[PDB]
């Protein structure tokens, strides 16, 4: 049980601290000075600004795959490397396929099904054994250009107690395997080979001995400006502060042998919550290059998270260099490879991160989006276009494809519950945020009548009487429609055509002055039978005569083709509104 | 939808680096410097600062926590958080916004009336300036036996610009009117002790002379002394940079406030940019005093800095964080009752999956440092669980937050049909279908096959060749259908009338042998458009002349027919 900490105070502690010294056994942990090494005081990256994006590498299909609780399908790995490709990634790790036979199968068939672009390198993770570096370039057979990334633990707590070796015998490693991948290479001469190298556990390594290491590899691989090696250096556990990470990357960038001829990559997990900064002090810091997944999946705590790094340059004005503009479908593709949710929280792509509950701050955000409104107008201007000037919304949602939601309460509660339990009506997500709005400008009967009030009653400027819906009989064929209706109380009589009852219906409202570009539709039955009353919903870009307004409509009726033609009506109006 | 960037690479970008321009619009948002100022701040020291003592830590779970929740804290779960703080712990802890909740006010009043709050703890409550509000404030407070009052208002570039439209002057005078107001109310409720939190809201996009130049001024009001310091809470409302720049913010802030021996000075971070725990860390090395945060990172948005990785990060370096996280598992459980809000599986510290290896050569190098620790034990005459935590890949003992090691040794329908297909199944469809394919893992293209071969390509029993409806002009009339269809090759009429076009289809296909007792209905847009195809979902009970339970699927251009197609969908997957 949680046990109330009630040991003294620290001797100097403040009168104003009446926090205790608590029972957790901190006698074993000591500072990361102690534990690894003391690490820069004429260091430059306090000073740099970020301006351009980091060469990225996506590992979600090797250091992702190997932390799920279900490694991904062949389905679900050409499904994750489709979307990298798609997104604008170049370098992709896309296994480990010495040690696994699924990932061996799976680069041979994005190898021989031409599923991999001119401008994009796979990247294959190896140890340094020579039968599983031989196998790695077997892998690879046929590729254009490969990364064969090798690697092994340099870490002073590994060297002691996983291989009880000295320094030159875990160099030898790392050497022997370079030695390997040389020869290899020379086996294979129609693919462009390039090498990576990481010694991992780098932040529990010596710097000078990190260093020592690479130098001896670069040696054996002999890199050149124009056929660089990466020396990747992974806080493969973040053992401390993303400052003292980003002093030992300075460190190395200054230091490492024939520095132009490398390739520095960042390779940071997020063990103290601290990987994006981590990654963003140390490219700073000089590194070229970082690898990370996307929304920080991989071992334990994950590695950095792509999209956030790339959303963080974006919102400050500097291009990441990939497409995050639909980021929800980003999202929904990743939960589906991994088989792990998106936290509510996670920046940029958690449910909750474009939500405003507080009155105070959905005011401001209106007063904010009223005023970029009244700028863009004055300067005959796209508001799409303007700069983003909107407290509490780092960005405006619209630009990863997704919506401001302010969020009101009602006083188990909430707009999409009560509705449905209440009035038979599952409204569609865009709708519920729509309709929140127009309540911002609470109890459930205030909520209905409102509710009414905007989509059920409204009879002007349009009112649907009566139509005659003559459906052609054969498949394909033509529906058309003449309708009754009252625009602005007088009646009048207008026909359409169309591939069906709705699209003949928004034909004929076009010839009295209502464009309605439908953007989506929904139905459902609001109980069972098939006598069951049906609530339909669409969504249109609406402009009526005498600019254009994305609204939605709703309406209810007996007959399924009846139900959609009301919340086309119902649409109209609220634009109107 | 995702377009590849495809823009020219930037002038003088490597050859080794192939990436394109995305189509973002970036010029939409500028570097902080331009939004907000350039760092002021000479020979910063907190690169060179490791933190060696717990900050004063204060949780506002209660107030900025519950703020953001869809399902806002009832009563008892309210208590139940107030009780975990205490257990824990923080001996400053954020009960409301009373003035502007009248929950709020009643935990308050709760609380106080209860006697619920011991000797050391320090309740602390949010106000907006407006006199009203603060009045209220103190009336929630009355017979605390100490509170903090927090006031607070928003001084950024860009709130006095467009939410306030007011000057750098008027904006302090809000702040130190709202101070003066403070001690006017304080001088009128005897025996609390009264204490004061000042916050520049959006203090992130404020320049730093004049939110120095606010905090001063309160401070002239308040008059705090070091006996009785005034809090100035520095929020970073919205994360706007790199926590490095905070970091230098808090210094030059902590270097050039007045009267600094009578200040704690407290940070608020929030995760826009994923970074609140590093902005938290840089900032107490940079001169802070108190960190305000919530458990496992609830808050606003992306949340308030999480005080468990806080907590455990001193722990784990050797700094007893002067807080009791030994039971994590109950603190998690505890949190997410209260919130209604899981910790994510890679949470730090907490998460299910934080200390599990999945890697064989992981789990070797854990077990050799396992045993290498109990090696040394017994060459010490030392239980190992007071040893020096050794082990590769595990920061720390997962037994000293009372978790263990973990060595451990699926369709997807709905996305492939959806994003493939633009097909939104149904739950219960999903399940069925799902079913099907378990039986036959199987590629899209075979899950697509097999989805047409149940649901759209079948023709016996029963074809629909076409059909007249002849719909009721007027709401609330009859619709009657005639159609044409095949039972079993052998062409027929049937005709029907009921509510609509489906009911009278039903009622058609009651006359010859098929009972279609409809459970439900779904229909949506297979894109945008007015000319899109429509999606028709049918649930049946289907008897043939027995209750079989069974979905339809109908696709078409005509929402109507497409309903059709999807009751004779149901019939055929019955048979
Ligand atoms: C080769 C390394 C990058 C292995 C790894 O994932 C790590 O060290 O974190
Ligand atoms: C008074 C402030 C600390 C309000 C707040 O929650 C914030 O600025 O983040
Ligand atoms: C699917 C819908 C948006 C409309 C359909 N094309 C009809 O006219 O019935
Ligand atoms: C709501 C639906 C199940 C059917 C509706 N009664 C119709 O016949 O069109
Ligand atoms: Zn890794
Ligand atoms: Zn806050």
């Amino acid at each position: 049980t949680i046990v109330k900490p009630a040991g003294p105070p620290r001797v100097g502690q403040p009168s104003w601290n009446p926090q205790r010294a608590s029972s957790m056994p901190v006698n074993r942990y000591r500072p990361f000075a102690e534990e690894v090494e003391p690490i820069l005081r004429n260091r430059t990256w306090p000073d740099r600004v970020i301006d351009r994006a980091p060469l990225w590498c996506a590992v979600d299909l090797r250091d992702g795959n190997q932390a799920l609780i279900d490694p991904m399908s062949p389905a679900r790995k050409r499904r994750m490397f489709d979307l990298l490709v798609r997104m604008g990634y170049k370098e992709i790790e896309v296994g480990f396929p010495s040690a696994s036979q699924t990932d061996f199968d799976f680069v041979r068939e994005i190898i021989e099904q031409g599923a991999i672009p001119d401008d994009v390198t796979i990247q294959v993770l190896t140890q340094c054994r020579p039968e599983l570096i031989e196998r790695t370039f077997q892998a690879c057979s046929g590729a254009p250009r490969a990364i064969v990334h090798f690697y092994n633990s340099t870490s002073i707590l590994q060297r002691r107690v996983v291989f009880r070796a000295n320094r030159a015998e875990v160099q030898a490693i790392a050497t022997d395997g370079a030695r390997k991948c040389v020869e290899q290479a020379a086996k294979y001469p129609g693919t462009q080979w390039r090498f990576e190298y990481s010694p991992e556990s780098y932040t529990g390594t010596e710097l000078e001995y990190a260093k020592q290491v690479c130098d001896a590899v670069g040696e054996v691989i002999a890199p050149t400006p124009e056929r660089p090696i990466i020396f990747n250096l992974p806080a493969t556990v973040e053992m401390t502060t993303p400052n003292v990470y980003a002093d030992s990357i300075e460190w190395m960038s200054r230091n490492l042998a024939n520095r132009e001829s490398v390739i520095l990559s960042l390779h940071p997990h997020n063990d103290r919550g601290t990987a994006v900064a981590a990654a963003e002090l140390g490219f700073a810091a000089g590194a070229d290059r970082i690898e990370g997944c996307l929304f920080g999946n991989g071992e334990r705590t994950g590695n950095v998270c792509l999209v956030t790094l790339g959303l963080n340059l974006f919102s400050r004005g500097v291009d990441p260099q990939i497409d995050f503009s639909n980021i929800d479908e980003i999202r929904r593709t990743v939960e589906y490879c991994n088989q792990l949710p998106v936290h509510e929280r996670h920046p940029y792509g958690g449910d909750l991160v474009y939500t405003a509950f507080s009155g105070s701050h959905q005011d401001a955000i209106n007063k904010g989006l009223d005023a970029m409104k009244l700028d863009a107008d004055a300067a005959d201007c796209d508001v799409d276009d303007m700069l983003w000037q909107v407290p509490y919304l780092p960005i405006d949602p619209r630009d990863v494809g997704r919506t401001y939601e302010a969020v009101i309460r009602v006083n188990k509660g909430g707009v999409a519950y009560i509705m449905k339990t209440d009035h038979g009506l599952s409204l569609p997500r865009r709708l519920q945020i729509e309709f929140s709005q127009v309540i911002q400008k609470v109890s459930p009967k205030e909520m209905w009548d409102a509710f009414a009030e905007e989509y059920l009653a409204p009879v002007r400027p349009l009112e649907r009487i009566r139509q005659h819906v003559d459906a052609a009989d054969d498949d394909g064929g033509t529906t058309s429609i003449t309708a009754t209706v009252k625009i602005n109380g007088v009646e009048t009589e207008i026909s359409g055509s169309g591939n069906g009852p709705l699209a003949a219906f928004v034909h004929a409202l076009a010839d009295v002055g209502f464009d309605v570009a439908v953007l989506d539709y929904y139905e459902h039955a609001m109980s069972a039978g098939d006598d069951a009353q049906a609530a339909a919903y669409v969504e249109a870009s609406v402009t009526i005569a005498s600019t254009s307004k994305t609204v939605w409509g709703v309406g209810i009726a007996p007959s399924i083709t009846t139900a959609s033609l009301r919340a086309v009506v119902s649409a109209v109006n609220r634009a109107a509104r």
